[PDB]
């Protein structure tokens, strides 16, 4: 699985093709349109996911026995894996089953959620990426010493800031954030104005300091476990701010990447490495 | 709860009115907050049947089975809450307090599933399919028979439930009969209509179909999916009777317009027969 999992970093899978040109092989959608199909696809992989995470996080509560983990998910998981797999995932189904499978250990579940919960979360990203949110727009209308630096690239923005990373505010989280990436930039569609993206990662370390993102300031950095894991630019669970002194370009940052996933659907990628 | 479940079988609720109408999305726009209280609330639903058919399950403790819930419940509760269903979210809230018997969950656990189910219901109906509609183209002694009848097209069938096939399930649906409730069509699905009845049934399915196998006027339900009664013009529930098959097809084709497009209400009452 791993192998895809890296492919679909860089490349649009397959599936998030045929879904977006109407090809899938079922023809899903009633009356020839496959509108209502798209809807379903995006968002019963994106629920599915946030499923396969927390699921995933019960996998290290050590009060419920791991016989119990694989029975919850021989409940919960069927039915999202074989509707997913006749509405343009076939593959997802079969390596849902191969989590499902008698885990000879703890970890050995572990692993697969987290890996699989990974794939998913690939797809949807990119789902996210491509689905027309357009069509609303047009009717529907209203301690310092831990502190690590880093910087993030907008390409082909061509626009680079810097931030800091509070290792010291959420040390499990940060270190797993630092652990590990180029991947597609996008704009939440429903918060307002913030951007997020999916990083290649699976952390399920509790996150003591969290805040209210009314109160975040802006260029606020957070990561979410739960709705993906991703990261996300306030132009939760807090991870670092962007320097104040670039704050200044994140707004345009911004408004571009809003067209990438409202209307464009031209790639805007996003690097973070560490200064 | 109950109170507003029947309430709801024949009201439109508030929340789903006032996110239709974007009373309750990014840049001035909510068809984007819509597409998501939809989905969310449509999937949230699923998972709530699929942890109350957990309860029934005797492997797990009550408590292994409340930790499960307040870990995948919030996620999906806080946030319909801040889009569309507050109360949806102080209930599950509630759900998810310290219980001490097996049923007392089990039961705020099936109430709650089926206001969900139903919020459900009426998200679908208004929810608007119209849209990229242009963008994107190309024993016979042992079953009961009972008649549907759908206002106001004026239109009614006889069909027989078979007991025989489902002994449990048909149980479980004939005793709310008889029913009014809104009769929605499936967007993805292709000619089949569906319509939320007032159940959560636990039953067993032995007895289940290819939907491709099943013939015009096949009855099937999905208490996976809402608790709903599907009739196609899957687990077996029943058939509309031969002669009666022909009177589907125009009331598929009003509710697919009712669904799709005008939203006007199409009612489908089941009664005994
Ligand atoms: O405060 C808000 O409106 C939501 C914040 C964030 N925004 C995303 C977007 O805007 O696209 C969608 C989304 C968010 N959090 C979630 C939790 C569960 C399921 C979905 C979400
Ligand atoms: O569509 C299909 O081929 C699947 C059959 C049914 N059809 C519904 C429709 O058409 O609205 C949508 C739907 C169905 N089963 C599901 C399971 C999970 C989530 C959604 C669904």
């Amino acid at each position: 699985l791993r192998e895809l999992i890296a492919s679909f970093v860089s490349e649009e899978p397959p599936e998030i093709r045929r879904i977006r040109t109407g090809t899938v092989p079922d023809l899903p959608g009633s009356y020839g349109q496959y509108f209502t199909a798209w809807d379903f696809s995006n968002s019963i992989v994106r629920d599915y996911a946030m499923n396969l995470y927390q699921l995933t996080r019960l996998a290290t509560d050590e009060s419920v026995s791991v016989e119990n983990l694989l029975t919850v998910f021989r409940t919960l998981d069927p039915i999202y894996s074989t509707f997913l797999g006749y509405n343009g995932f076939p593959v997802l189904a079969e390596y849902a089953q191969r989590v499902g499978q008698p885990a000879e250990s703890r970890a050995e579940l572990l692993d697969r959620l987290t890996t699989f919960t990974e794939y998913v979360n690939r797809l949807t990203a990119w789902s996210h990426h491509y689905f027309p949110w357009d069509l609303g727009g047009e009717r529907y209308r209203y301690d310092p010493s831990q502190r690590i630096p880093v910087r993030l690239t907008w390409q082909p923005l061509g626009v680079q800031v810097d931030a800091e990373i509070y290792a010291d505010l959420n040390p499990q989280l940060a270190t797993d954030v630092l652990k590990a990436f180029t991947v597609l930039q996008d704009h939440a569609v429903v918060s307002g104005e913030s951007m997020y993206a999916w990083a290649p990662l699976v952390s399920v370390a509790p996150t003591p300091v969290r805040e209210r993102i009314c109160d975040a300031p802006v260029g606020r950095l957070r990561f979410s476990q739960a709705t993906g894991n991703k990261v996300i630019v306030q132009y939760s669970p807090v991870l670092g701010k962007v320097v104040d002194s670039h704050a200044d370009r994140l707004a345009e940052v911004g408004k571009a990447v809003w067209e990438s996933t409202f209307s464009s659907k031209e790639p805007v990628w996003l690097t973070v490495e560490r200064l």
